[PDB]
Formats: structure tokens, C-alpha cells, sequence
């Protein structure tokens, strides 16, 4: 039967280019979590594939004055690929529009840092402007803190509205080496966090998680898949392996 | 008038619990707890009327192996004897084949409830002795897991359980707790009831951390087209904070 499409994006440790000296051709280029959640995923289901890069390099958000989407969602909703498996939030906003399946790993914005200072919340972050801070443009972080209602939320959205072009990032690499070279804080998923302060001592997480959300294979609304996907993401994670995959890339 | 859905639930502290009062109490009135506050938004986000009913049989829900029929709320929604389950209600990989549900409203997992003052520290620890008894709900989530898992120390626990679940697989929750409280007796139980147990009882504790992770979600028949409709309700839920208001009121020390 047909291969099908999966898009996806590179985020360590979940999708990244293999290292290797001899070059490498279509999936074997890849590797991370979500390859491996792909490749249990495609034996349960009896499915092959096609690994393909998101074109723009977004995971997806809509615009405000013309309403279209990008990124991998907007891939999904034009159905230029079956299936996003990528770190990919399960949002209200998205979940009107595509269809996820149940979460593989659940998560919450939080905020990388430096040591030592006396932040202690977002609401700290949000009480002055000496400390810049920012998340990834055009995904679901960004999303959130410009969609809510929520009085600190509302005013960290005023000033990375403000200081967009300065403070919210083309991916989380760049939000990273931001937090480093800079008096900058980073919004960012707490499970990426977790893999960041592991390997960067100077770096830890500010406070708690923000908010509760999910990652979800992503399917154009309506796919059968979507079910088929979410009973065997239960599957893997009753019989544990899950758990031994993300041990395996968060060591 | 659309009629009204037919809303399974089970009594279960904080999630549903019947209200004190000195006149006595009628019909949706008798209840509250945090699934109560959580039908009570879906209700007007969605726009439908309810009326709870408790669980006839009064289990969360299995299947039976030798004639494979469910029970508890998974079998009423089977049979279409209530249009929602909400309750603290286990996303599960077998129940997912037979019914629907949201996504979840919740994430939590299996540990383990006892006594202080032990050096026992895990599943492990349990699993290779036998003068501390251990148990599980009958016929809910967690049982399920013992009885399916291939995992060695989760199989030998489960053969332990299954000899003894006359006397180590009890009705409720509250009945675990108590048979902790009254004998040498751990109990598996889910960490968000754990946490709710422990911040009240100074002299139980949680031992060892998760053993899995899973969410509870609203249940639905196959098919509902409620089911979505509830997802997307319950993600505005959460951005909004309410379902953390709902959960810090309801869990609001040792
Ligand atoms: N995982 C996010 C991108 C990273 C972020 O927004 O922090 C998404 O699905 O949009
Ligand atoms: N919440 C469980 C019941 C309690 C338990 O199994 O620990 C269920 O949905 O079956
Ligand atoms: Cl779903
Ligand atoms: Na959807
Ligand atoms: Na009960
Ligand atoms: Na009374
Ligand atoms: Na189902």
C-alpha cells in the first residue's frame, strides 16, 4: 500500500540528522524519539513511510489578519501529509482545526534561565524589562501567552509583541543560545527544558509549569488514523516502552 | 426540549461525593467534588441538560475473560445506559477498543499507598515478599494493568493479587485506605487520590513514584459524537486555568 507523508521538524532530542561520514538518503537520515515512536508506530499499524521536513520550518499558528495556518499544521489541514509526528502540542485552537491523537508525553511551558538570580515565577519575568524574555515564533507557546486572558500572561505578551523581532525565536536552538550570550529568559516546553539543563549545567528551569498539554500525532481532521494511532500510543506506553525511549534520548 | 444526557459517574472523593446537609437533597443537587464542577462547564459550553446517575453496579470497569462481557460505567456506555461517564475514568488501551473517550482532563499514575516508617521503596520490594499484603480496586484501571502486564515484578505481583483477591482487591478506594489503616497492607492506587490521601492522613505515605502514566478523560459510547466536542471543551478548560482552579479547590496538609 501507499507510503504515508509524515512531516515533521528538527527539534533535539525528538527528530534530528543522524552523524555519519558516508552520506544518508531518505529516513535513514533521521533519528530521535520521534523516529523511534514512528518506526513502533508503523510495525503496529502495518504502515510505511515517508519522513519529510516541514518546508517553512514552523510547527503552526495562524494569522491574525488573513487567518490562514502554517507550518505543520497548515500541511495537515491542504492534506500534503497524513501524519505530523514531531513534539507537537495539542492546542484548543489546533485541535478545531486537525486532529490528534491521545498524547504520548505530556508537558507544560516553563522558562529556562541562568542560575543564580532571584526570579522565581513568570510573574517576576512579567513585573520588569531589564530581564528580556520570549518563546518560538509561530508556535504553540507564542500561542498561548498571545491568546490568554490571563493578567501576568496578557502582560508577557505585551512586551514580546513589542520586542518580537528581537526576542521570539525561530527555534528552540536559538531561544538557548539567546539565554546563554544574554540577560534573556526563554518560555519554553518543559520536557525540552529537562533535556537542556541536563547537558547545560550553567542553565536550570524558573518555576513551575505554566500550563498542562500534551504532544499528539497530528492527522488532517477526520483520518482514521487518528484512533488506530492513539491505541497504539496506549499500547507502548502500558508495556513501558514510552518510558525506556524517553530514557534512552534524555539521558 | 433536547432531552437530557444520562451522565455515569461513581462516588469517589474529592472527584464525586454526595453533599452534607441537614434537609435532605434531590436529584444533580445531591452531588458535588471536582468532576461535579467539570460536567457542570461542559454543560454550558456544550449546551445540554444532564441528570447524574450512579453506577448501578457500582465498578469502574473490567471485562470478564471467561465471557467477555464488561461491567461497571465502560459497560453502560456499551449499551448506550448513559450518554457521558464523568468520573475519574482511566484512558486505557483496552478500554479505548470498546468505548470512547476525551482527551484528558488529568494525568496521573500507579503508586503505591502505605504506612510510614518502612523500608520498603518500591514495586520491587513489594513484589518479592509476601507478609505485606497488597491490592488494587476490583475491576478497575489498576487491577487491569497487574493482570495484563508482561512485566516480571507486575506479573508475580498480579499472581499474588489473584490467589489473594478475596481478601486484597476491595470495592472502592475508601476501603483500601482502610484496610492500609488496619492491617500490614499497601495498596495500588492512582497518585492524584495518593496526594488527596496523604495531605489528610499524616500517618500514610506514597512509596516509590509512578509505575505508568495515564489520564482520565470523559467517557463516551463508541461512535459519540460528544466525544470531540468534549476534548475541544476540556483544552479551553485548561488554557483558561479553570481546571486548575477545580483542582486546587478540591485538593486545597501533613
Ligand atoms: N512544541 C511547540 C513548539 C515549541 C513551543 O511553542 O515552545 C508546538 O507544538 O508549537
Ligand atoms: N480510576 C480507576 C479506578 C481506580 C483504580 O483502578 O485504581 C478506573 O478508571 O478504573
Ligand atoms: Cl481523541
Ligand atoms: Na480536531
Ligand atoms: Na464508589
Ligand atoms: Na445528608
Ligand atoms: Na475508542
Amino acid at each position: 500500500n501507499r507510503s504515508l507523508i509524515v512531516t515533521t521538524i528538527l527539534e533535539e532530542p525528538y527528530v534530528l540528522f543522524k552523524k555519519s561520514d558516508k552520506p544518508l538518503y531518505g529516513n535513514d537520515r533521521f533519528e530521535g524519539y520521534c523516529i523511534d515512536l514512528l518506526r513502533e508506530l508503523s510495525t503496529i499499524l502495518g504502515f510505511t513511510y515517508e519522513i519529510r521536513l516541514v518546508e517553512d520550518g514552523k510547527y503552526g499558528a495562524q494569522d491574525d489578519v488573513n487567518g490562514q495556518w502554517n507550518g505543520m499544521v497548515r500541511e495537515l489541514i491542504d492534506h500534503k501529509a497524513d501524519l505530523a509526528v514531531a513534539p507537537l502540542a495539542i492546542t484548543y485552537v489546533r485541535e478545531k482545526v486537525i486532529d490528534f491523537s491521545k498524547p504520548f508525553m505530556t508537558l507544560g511551558i516553563s522558562i529556562l534561565y541562568r542560575k543564580g538570580t532571584p526570579i522565581d515565577s513568570a510573574d517576576d519575568l512579567a513585573k520588569q524589562t531589564k530581564i528580556e524574555y520570549g518563546a518560538v515564533e509561530d508556535g504553540a507557546t507564542m500561542t498561548f501567552f498571545k491568546k490568554s486572558k490571563i493578567s501576568t500572561y496578557d502582560k508577557m505578551w505585551a512586551f514580546m509583541s513589542s520586542r518580537r523581532q528581537s526576542v521570539l525565536v525561530k527555534s528552540n536552538e536559538e531561544g538557548i543560545q539567546r539565554v546563554l550570550t544574554s540577560d534573556y529568559a526563554f518560555l519554553m516546553e518543559s520536557t525540552t527544558i529537562e533535556f537542556v539543563t541536563q547537558r547545560n549545567c550553567n542553565l536550570t528551569q524558573i518555576g513551575g509549569l505554566i500550563d498542562s498539554k500534551g504532544y499528539g500525532v497530528g492527522t488532517p481532521m477526520g483520518s482514521p488514523y487518528r484512533d488506530k494511532i492513539t491505541i497504539a500510543i496506549l499500547q507502548l506506553q502500558e508495556e513501558g516502552k514510552l518510558h525506556m525511549m524517553k530514557e534512552k534520548w534524555w539521558r
